């Protein structure tokens, strides 16, 4: 049977319930697509302990609990297309990125939250690209248009999102810092990365300014934002250094960052709200990515993958944050 995620009151985990879901019809301009998997993401464990209710009831209509619902991307099948849409057809195998509600049987969406799923890739290998890859593609070539040569430093990099900018960082030629755990630090250090250090302690800064003779980064790509992280941050910044912040949660505006360093291109960016200014985003990016992928050059992240029936257990494991790349459920 078609099922929904939800929770009934926020805070725990415990109460995340698969509810029955009413079939709905692909309207104009509109796409149903079957859900195949879903990867837990960040803020759908934000939601889930309720963090997000003024942002959730200002950005957006959810005034209650009862009107949440879970999942920012996925992998499945089109099996319905509504009027106006001409570029897809049922039995397309595509990416979901940016909706809501991926962790559904089936989704209502629109032909631009979606692109082709690389044929040479299987359908979980493909739920480890959408929000990783186009949000550090975004930030690192879109907006600080990083160049071969250049040092940037990638925080928290054992996660979905820097284990893309690894990628992408390391393809494009420029030269990776990374900051990770203590017990995550080997397998990065095997991923081909000489520079590894601690995402838990602020003396990555100090450790920077060595390795690099007080130069610093010319890009930091960040997503830590508590204690002295951002100031720490800044310091190990360049002249005229690029500051791409992901965080989404108390961060400095443009005129704090100004106050300090002057130099610097300061890049607070949500990708969705990119998406919300240029309904193009997701088709332009992934033109620009779609033939690495095809030619092995970029690949899918590492992944671990829990049933539907577990999703709580899925949940958990990436509130403890022990794992590296991306956390993906299977769908019934
Ligand atoms: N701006 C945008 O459009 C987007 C925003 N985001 C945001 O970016 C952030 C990262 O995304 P994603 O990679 O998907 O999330 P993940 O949960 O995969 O990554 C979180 C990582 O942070 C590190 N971490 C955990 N606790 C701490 C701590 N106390 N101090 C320092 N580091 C810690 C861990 O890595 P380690 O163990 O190596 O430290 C963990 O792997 C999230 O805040 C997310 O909401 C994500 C995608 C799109």
């Amino acid at each position: 049977q078609p099922v929904q995620l939800k929770i009934a009151s926020y805070g725990l985990l415990k109460n995340l319930t698969w509810v029955s879901l009413e079939n709905q019809v692909p309207g104009v301009g509109e796409v149903k697509v079957q859900i195949q998997a879903v990867p837990v993401n960040f803020r759908d464990i934000l939601n889930a302990l309720g963090m997000l209710q003024e942002h959730n009831q200002t950005k957006l209509g959810i005034t209650s609990v009862d009107h949440l619902t879970f999942g920012f991307e996925a992998v499945g099948v089109i099996v319905g297309v509504g009027l106006g849409v001409s570029q897809w057809q049922i039995g397309d195998e595509v990416m979901v990125i940016g909706c809501h509600d991926a962790f559904s049987s089936f989704i209502i969406c629109s032909p631009n939250n979606l692109v082709a799923k690389p044929a040479n890739l299987k359908l979980i290998e493909a739920a480890t690209i959408p929000i990783p890859f186009f949000t550090a593609y975004h930030g690192l070539y879109n907006l600080a248009k990083i160049q071969s040569g250049e040092r940037v430093l990638i925080h928290a990099a054992s996660g979905g999102t820097g284990q893309a900018a690894i990628q992408l960082a390391q393809f494009w030629g420029a030269e990776v810092f990374a900051t990770t755990s203590p017990q995550k630090m080997a397998v990065l250090r095997e991923q081909g990365i000489k520079h590894v250090m601690n995402s838990r302690t602020t003396e990555f800064a100090n450790e920077i300014r060595e390795l690099t003779q007080g130069k610093g980064v010319d890009v930091i790509f960040n997503s830590l934002t508590h204690g002295e992280y951002i100031q720490k941050n800044l310091d190990v910044l360049a002249l005229e250094g690029r500051y791409i912040e992901i965080s989404k949660r108390k961060i400095w505006s443009h005129s704090q960052v100004a106050q300090k360093r002057s130099d610097i291109k300061y890049f607070p960016f949500d990708l969705l709200e990119e998406f919300n200014r240029d309904n193009q985003l997701y088709y332009q990016i992934w033109k620009k990515l779609i033939q690495c992928f095809e030619n092995k050059e970029l690949h899918p992240l590492v992944y671990k993958t829990f049933p539907n029936e577990d999703i709580v257990e899925a949940f958990r494991y990436l509130q403890r944050s022990k794992h590296i790349g991306r956390v993906v459920v299977t769908m019934p």
